[PDB]
């Protein structure tokens, strides 16, 4: 039972596919507060237009304030072009780079799905499990293991 | 779908670098991005630099050279890559996307992705606002503004 | 036929798919000790939530203490979405970066499999060969060649 | 159009699939001279064994002399193995990196084709358009815009 | 490459997986440098690592200790039942390129990424095939010389 009452957590989420995003953020937040004793005031929630802006939004923010862990949340859905494949690959490498450059743990809350249904399912709707909960716990653990 | 903001950035300086391959698709995109920033975000026509480079490959290099000279709050890279008979499409696309992300992370300047990676001309025009489609350039204009302001 | 009684080895493993993980960590440890004379107290074993946290957990750890070699262990199983493909590529690139940035050898103990059975087989179950043993020996060898 | 009489241009080309390389190099050189007023003596032409050496050859050369733009030319043809895929991806990333690290424009004159015919076609043979011409103009334009 | 490099120092790092294919490759590279380029046997260091994954790391370690004019990374990756082959191949190739560009020392790609044993042995000069190690040897010499001059 890892508890982190003094942890400061940053959550940056995109706004594309908001119906999937919200449940995810909510799940992450609730899990941190109700199961890890993270204080609501210690959780900054910011947003960016799309998943492409995620790495950049996170970099800008951890350069201004101090956080123990960050969760980047976005939802990319495969469309008719190759856009999905290239953005996904670039965003994932980007998130990894910002975390390794900064030394701050960056939790991956990015869904790269084939359709809307797959995303809602992983957001806890239609019988699925909310992955945001798993992300919230990972943030806490990684924040503590960094001291 | 997208979800842009109301935000006004009258003091923002925005740079737009676009390639010149597949111009019929490029113009509508640039125009949409410009009009949106001005008409919906109060960005000033004089505060918007527009430069061009031959193809999408030059996009990351052109942007890097330009943000080294002047000061911008946000940059929009615009290009259109269409799948051809070889594997060129795949490798250029991957390298350019990686490149744009690197330039933005190295410089700290927000780089908005206005790159279309399509299978045919039709898909490009559709995303440029023609034949009943939605002009993506608009979304890009709003993204530039939002990111420029959040970089304070 | 290399012995490394003075080597300090770090092992960071994820916790997703633990049935596959344990045998792998165990085989790596036993091999180092029993065939390479590595000392039980010279082996640190840490864990992180998932494979994504692997590169970050390793970077944080080799920045605190001094190790001669590190072994990153995790198991990624292909699911219904593209997540598997993007996390795999990013983690592998990430582990290579940490090793090249630090000068500390990073042994790849990441299994990227299509299903659970393939992972267990490579962990020594159902008639397979435990790959953790090979990773144990590789850690020792690289630890020594780094002087 | 654009004229660059004072521009210094470097051309590094591989030697695999020479029958396709030559027309490309020639077309690029002629275009720069005849349409952009670049001076023949201001154009260095070097070669490396294969496309893999391209990024390294260019890096070495631009560290020695001063150029306004570089053109990397090579031809990779898909074979029976996956070699083609991995080298292609690595070389293309390498070229972009060398250009971004140095600040010197690097023009992509790499053909990644499925067969010999596709390469000859893009080199101006069998009714096709020589791509070397486009690369020559790009080098000139980027050299000037770098001032 | 009709080039001669009698003063060149060459490093060869090879993995040990699929040794039956590795050996002919290493041997062909060495013989070619010596017999056709006048490289001196004592100027050629040969080191090994467990697998292809360790190649970039072994090379980086070595070129930080001694001085070489060119390096040849040799390894054989064969496609198996999992995705391992695809991800390791990609990471090792990027890794070798990075080590060469970071250090300024030319790195010759002697990595085979094949679908089966036969393809590897063929490219190693067996069963009527051409030994690719020879081309790598010549490439190493040429790039070493062009880095000095
Ligand atoms: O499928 C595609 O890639 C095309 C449509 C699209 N989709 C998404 C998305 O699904 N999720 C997302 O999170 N974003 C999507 N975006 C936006 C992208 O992150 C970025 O904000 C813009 O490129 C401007 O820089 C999209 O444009
Ligand atoms: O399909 C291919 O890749 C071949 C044709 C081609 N297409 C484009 C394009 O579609 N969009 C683009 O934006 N560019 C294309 N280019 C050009 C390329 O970005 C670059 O300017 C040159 O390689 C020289 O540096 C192309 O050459
Ligand atoms: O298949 C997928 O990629 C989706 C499910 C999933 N699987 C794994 C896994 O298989 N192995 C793993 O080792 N991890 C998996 N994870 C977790 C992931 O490493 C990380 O902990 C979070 O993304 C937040 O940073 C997963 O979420
Ligand atoms: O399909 C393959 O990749 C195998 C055959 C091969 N082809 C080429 C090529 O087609 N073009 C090329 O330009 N090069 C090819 N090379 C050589 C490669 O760039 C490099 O010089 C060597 O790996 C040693 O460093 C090749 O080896
Ligand atoms: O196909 C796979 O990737 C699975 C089996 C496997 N194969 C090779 C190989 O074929 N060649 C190789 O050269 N190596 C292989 N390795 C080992 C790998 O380079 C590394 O030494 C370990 O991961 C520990 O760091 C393998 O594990």
């Amino acid at each position: 039972d890892l508890k982190g009452p003094e942890l400061r957590i940053l959550i940056v989420h995109a706004r594309w596919n908001l119906q999937a995003i919200e449940p995810l953020v909510k799940g992450a937040v609730e899990t941190m507060i109700e199961k890890h004793d993270v204080k609501l005031e210690n959780i900054d929630i910011e947003s960016v237009p799309g998943s492409w802006e995620l790495p950049q939004g996170i970099r800008a923010s951890i350069a201004r304030n101090t956080y123990d862990a960050v969760i980047g949340i976005g939802v990319l859905i495969k469309g008719s072009t190759m856009h999905f494949e290239y953005i996904s690959e670039a965003v994932v490498h980007g998130l990894m780079r910002v975390g390794l450059d900064s030394g701050v743990p960056v939790i991956l809350g990015l869904l790269t799905v084939l359709n809307e249904e797959q995303a809602l399912y992983r957001a806890g709707l239609n019988g699925g499990h909310n992955h945001g909960n798993d992300w919230g716990s990972a943030a806490v653990e990684m924040g503590l293991k960094a001291l």
